[PDB]
């Protein structure tokens, strides 16, 4: 159900490229390890989890109640573009500690869903999310900690092209599930708009 053209995009971006270390909860998503020690990510799992994540994001009735995060420069443009495209609320760059935990109101807590670029770099929002029972989604590399991640999308979340492509693909699938764009023909927005230079 993964399309040929998407496989080629993944390949060009190096999305299958993990690192030399493997978190025990990421073992289920890798395919093989090369002699240089690099773990190869199973892209069928990438695709399945992208769809699961898009489904969860689409179930949030007010689009602004999904927050999308990248502290790293690598994912900042991507999260801003994802947010523009889908109506999600971006936090690109610094996340001030207490943004989630310093809360007056018990009622109508927001965000209702958190999506982050890198559980290691974005540990603060993810840890705060666990304190306040905010469900989370993350792009996860082979050595990513999954402690605070509810839905892990296995991928190269280090390389600029792969990070940009992942956010672009998430956006495309969210828009497809909403019926905002065509489920059949290619999307007019190109991945390179999401890439950090």
């Amino acid at each position: 159900q993964m399309k040929e053209e998407d496989v080629l995009k993944f390949l060009a971006a190096g999305t299958h490229l993990g690192g030399t270390n493997l978190d025990f909860q990421m073992e289920q998503y890798i395919y093989k390890r090369k002699s240089d020690g690099i773990y190869i990510i199973n892209l069928k799992r990438t695709w399945e989890k992208l769809l699961l994540a898009a489904r969860a994001i689409v179930a949030i009735e007010n689009p602004a109640d999904v927050s999308v995060i990248s502290s790293r420069n690598t994912g900042q443009r991507a999260v801003l573009k994802f947010a523009a495209a889908t109506g999600a609320t971006p936090i690109a760059g610094r996340f001030t500690p207490g943004t989630f935990t310093n809360q007056i109101q018990a009622a109508f807590r927001e965000p209702r869903l958190l999506v982050v670029t890198d559980p290691r770099a974005d540990h603060q929002p993810l840890t705060e999310a666990s304190y306040v029972n905010l469900p989370t989604i993350a792009l996860c590399n082979t050595d990513s900690p999954l402690r605070y991640v509810d839905i892990a999308i296995p991928c190269n979340n280090k390389g600029a092209h792969s990070v940009g492509l992942m956010w672009w693909m998430l956006a495309r699938e969210v828009l497809r599930m909403r019926g905002t764009i065509s489920r059949e023909h290619p999307w007019e927005v190109m991945p390179d708009l999401y890439f950090y230079r």
